[PDB]
């Protein structure tokens, strides 16, 4: 599930210094989720670090991180004040697919006893049935229920029939990937190639991190088929960091290189090159701290995200919005923003929340650029074949940028001639690379499980390019205006929201002991009820539902009795009047709902015993304040309840 | 709501066969609006009937009719003896969505402590709040919150400012619906005009029937502006019924006059004068050996289904003919989008064909909400096709829509169940379903019949594509053998009702569907949401994964619809989700998957059919779920609490 390996080249480093590197890169990567770990490492006690290079060492244990850092420094026969000039330390966190999780099913998995070879691996090797027959055919044994072994035992069966003595170690894996079908990220380490590393990924994130105090030979890798590669220049010093995340190389350096697929990636004598069977991978730089996927004073990874909200929300107007002369600039649309204007209709695809995140901004979208807006969920989207043409905007919503679903949706279009848009949070991501054009919402990292500030973010985005698409629109200059002053005030008013989280916690103790809740709204609010029902269900564990007011007389309204907990949303908006009728409907079948609204309706306060009175934003903007008091509800309701908001379940 | 009044001009009745025949007109229109009631007739107790009407006697009581029908027998001071040759009485049901459904707030309303107007009214005054403060000046005192006293007290102030001793009831009539904003439907009735009866209707449907053993004068009363009148020739006896339906005068008469909107007919001298055959049996609307309506009309849909395609489905040359398109077919191939525009159970028949309308049309295909697609202001243009599904042909949301996209220049279509509707007479072009009055507040064969219907126009916009012939042919047959197939389903009730007694105490149960079946189950979970008051919610099993399935554990109830699709495989791998989760599901399936039927305790054995019609099938377990649930839960399937049929304010 998460990689990390740490080569140090010519930069002197203890054992104790390597393996406390390859365990603080694993703790890194713990929010993924996962069962069980392992790191290897080269053995030995001689004290002339040259000599210790043809015996590799391994350490996995299933059980958390923690666990496995006390077993590494509970080694007796382990000297740990060794001095490497060079050495290679590779990592690895397990999410068991294939083998139950036990220390023989965890990763690195070795290709004899000996350890010839070791590997780490993230994915699924679909044809690992016959690979495994055809190894145990020419004579290999296998330890492991794991597909991941398969790797190892294949890499040395190149290896065994190699024409000649000095054949490269990528002239191996590239062997091996050609038999592998399925996804993969891969990190080998051979004691036949001590101090090399090997990097390969298919439908899997890798990356390579390096720093070095020395001047790199280039900031763009040239790709090599079957002056070219990376390398300090003056002198030998680099360190490299392979990982599956950036968040366990960021704290080392932010200059990443994003590996695509079927590149294979090596180092050799401490340079960095990228084969494959003038292209190039760039040197790029992070915008990414430490800071960012830490939980600082909060006491969860979730409470965190939501409060600091204020902040996400600025980071992704930065260097786009211009209060000055009221005017917006998405930079990753200035090269295609003339011919989006040109197209006939909107789609909008994603899954779960960033799905949501499309409902909630599609009126405004509807509004100020005047065209078709279809609102699509990617898993049925797929199902449909659903008719695309090359005069349609296609965009595609994602945190990850690696969700499959949309994806898929995404390849779909393009194959169709659509004009593709990337609204993501993940730089490198394949849906950031995929894309004509994109947006990065930067809201930071979301360690959570859940989605908080991305759905703000991507609201937030989504409006700004609503923004861009009326520009100029002289009929529509104070409706902009309008809009940019709520922006510049959003943040504010968010902190103004965050302070009734007391207000909160007396709902959530109301609904403790419920089981069901049913929260309604209309109009720019849909959405709101859809993702805080979402929330509610994802953290909470209890029956939320979201319902469309404009639904409750058609059948719905039936659930409404004195024991149905009801949360309304009835806001300051043209659908005010319509939203009061729902309110009477409910009431008047002895309904006692919760009111989600304005600060001023006093009206609602008097006749609502309890109400969540947020502040009065634009209309199109009030989805953003509306949510926050249900992310909330939800991660008060789960902490009264004993649940780990941090965990995935 | 309702509306029905009893006109017998020089036909002997007692005070017992009117008081039977307004409430068995209610009885009739019931399904309508069942939280209140209430009649008004003539009192006193003169043998000699004229020294009658100059006293009213409102009878209006709390719940459904047969709440009223008990208060008005066994009364201690009307005698029900007295023979009439004149008399008029009205009735009227009411649809309580706003506040307390007391007998004050039910109709007929009055205009005085001593009931010289009282009136019935289907509809909303958009205005009654200026109209209650210019009648509170004059000197009027009000009781009620409605807004139908607002119209009895200005009748009355009408009648107190006349400029002749003998002005017309009509007259008085003409200067009200002056006054009153919004729609309405009216029928009234006053001391100071003897059996003569008023009806005025605007955006409300409303009637005359007529009977006589005599001849009528004529078959086409003129409408008149401020041999004329419709009347029996040589003698007097004469019967009106006036109602807003046409079941509840069926059973009387076939013979009515639909009038239109501002037309302000009068019965004077029992001669019906207007100012400004019946195609239906008894049959249709009666239960048959069922115990409820809702049993039928699912039991019956083998037929009604039928009925939808009878006249329009050739199976020897495999050729289809809506004649309600035949002039607007070819103009809508030259279009350039499909937008279905429903609500409720109407909105998940374009969901449940919106698949296939693409795959036929190539056209894009999207669903709307009514009441969302008015919040939004949705684009519309010249070129698109916007169909509009409503059984009832009046819900208010679709209505509105139907007119906002007309003021667009969009090609519009009904489908409707109700020949006359609005819907049915505003749109460009429609289809009929023919499936028979629906008498049921939850829509069953409605449904199906939606169904067949867009089915239908699909196979007509493909009927030119060589490469579709097949594809044609092969749903073609599906439809041949569907009724038949629907008898197989029919006769699993007892099956059904089994796993029914296995859920009826549980609180909340999950439904999940994908593809065809998406519809399914939202159609399923609003189903049990309404007739069983259970929390049912329908989930996009492609969505499971994104948050929804962290509610699934082994106590929560799951069912789930797996058919044999090009979605097999991912159902199949959502079912091995939720198995994870301890869930113990079930699930609907097609009776050769064998893999399935093994692997899963519970199963409901559908026969298989196209995959585009399969959703025809696997809601009708649906049906009786909900059905087999409310009755163990001891509730009613034909009157379900909070609401009633036809949203039409
Ligand atoms: O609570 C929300 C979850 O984070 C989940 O619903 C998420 O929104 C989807 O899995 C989409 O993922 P991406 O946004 O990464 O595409
Ligand atoms: O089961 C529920 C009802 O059938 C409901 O969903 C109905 O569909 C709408 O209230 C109006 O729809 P029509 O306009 O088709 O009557
Ligand atoms: N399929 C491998 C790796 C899974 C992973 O960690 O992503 C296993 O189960 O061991």
């Amino acid at each position: 599930c998460g990689i990390f390996a740490y080569l140090n080249y010519h930069v002197p480093r203890t054992r104790r210094e390597i393996l406390e590197t390859l365990i603080k890169g694993l703790q890194r990567l713990e929010y993924r989720g996962y069962d069980s770990a392992g790191v290897g490492f080269d053995g030995g006690n001689d004290k002339d670090w040259e000599a210790n290079a043809c015996k590799i060492q391994l350490i996995k244990k299933k059980g958390k991180v923690k666990a496995l850092d006390e077993e590494v420094h509970k080694q007796q026969d382990m000297d740990l004040d060794i001095e490497f000039d060079v050495h290679l330390g590779i990592a690895h966190t397990r999410w068991a697919t294939h083998g139950e999780p036990s220390p023989v099913n965890s990763h690195p998995q070795r290709s004899d006893k000996n350890n010839e070879f070791i590997v780490i691996h993230n994915g699924i090797i679909t044809n690992y049935k016959d690979l495994k027959k055809f190894l145990e055919s020419k004579g290999y044994d296998f330890e492991s229920e794991t597909d991941t072994e398969t790797i190892a035992k294949l890499v040395k069966y190149m290896y065994d029939n190699r024409e000649s003595q000095d054949t490269s170690f990528t002239t191996l894996v590239e062997r091996v990937i050609q038999q592998l079908e399925g996804a993969f990220a891969l990190v080998f380490k051979s004691v036949h190639f001590p101090g090399q590393a090997v990097g390969t990924r298919h439908g899997s994130p890798l990356l390579i991190g390096v720093r070095s105090e020395h001047k790199l030979s280039t900031d763009h890798i040239p790709i090599l088929y079957r002056t070219t590669c990376l390398f300090p220049v003056e002198e030998k010093a680099v360190e490299y960091y392979f990982a599956s995340d950036a968040s366990a190389v960021i704290e080392h350096t932010n200059r990443v290189i994003f590996l695509e697929d079927d590149d294979v990636a090596a180092v050799v004598d401490g340079r960095l090159s990228i084969h494959r069977i003038h292209p190039g991978r760039a040197v790029q730089t992070l915008q990414m701290e430490l800071q960012q996927i830490m939980k600082g004073n909060f006491s969860s990874f979730m409470q965190k995200e939501i409060f600091e909200q204020p902040e996400s929300v600025v980071n992704t107007m930065r260097g786009r919005v211009n209060f000055d002369d009221y005017t917006v600039n998405l930079g990753g649309l200035k090269d295609h923003i003339k011919e989006i204007q040109r197209c006939r209709r909107l789609i909008l695809i994603a899954c779960g929340t960033s799905y949501h995140a499309g409902v909630a901004t599609r009126q405004v979208l509807e509004e100020l650029t005047e065209l078709p807006v279809m609102v699509e969920l990617a898993s049925d989207f797929l199902d449909r074949n659903t008719p695309v043409f090359r005069d349609d905007v296609c965009f595609f919503l994602s945190q990850s940028g690696e969700t499959a679903d949309t994806l898929m949706g995404l390849r779909y279009c393009k194959e169709r001639g659509a004009l593709t848009v990337g609204i993501t949070n993940t730089v490198g991501s394949s849906i950031s690379r995929e894309t004509d054009c994109g947006v990065h919402i930067n809201a930071g990292p979301e360690i959570g499980v859940a989605s908080t500030k991305a759905y703000t973010s991507q609201f937030v985005s989504l409006v700004m390019f609503a923004l861009m698409m009326c520009d100029d629109r002289i009929s529509m200059q104070e409706r902009r205006k309008e809009i940019m002053l709520g922006l510049k005030r959003l943040p504010d008013l968010i902190k103004e929201v965050l302070s009734m989280d007391d207000e909160i916690q007396k709902l959530a103790t109301e609904l403790y002991h419920q089981k069901s809740v049913l929260i309604m709204g209309r109009g720019y609010h849909y959405a709101t009820c859809l993702e805080g029902a979402l929330k509610i269900k994802e953290i909470t564990y209890m029956h939320s539902e979201g319902i469309l007011a404009g639904e409750l007389k058609h059948g719905p309204l039936a659930l409404v009795d004195k024991l149905m907990p009801v949360i309304m949303i009835i806001m300051r908006d043209h659908t005010y009047a319509k939203c009061q009728n729902a309110l009477q409907q409910v009431v008047a079948r002895q309904g006692r709902p919760v009111v989600i609204c304005d600060k001023e309706d006093t009206e609602t306060i008097k006749n609502t015993k309890r109400t969540i009175k947020v502040p009065h934003s634009v209309d199109c903007l009030q989805g953003i304040l509306s949510v926050i008091p249900l992310q909330l509800l939800a991660f008060h309701l789960a902490v009264l309840r004993g649940y780990d908001v941090d965990f995935p379940r």
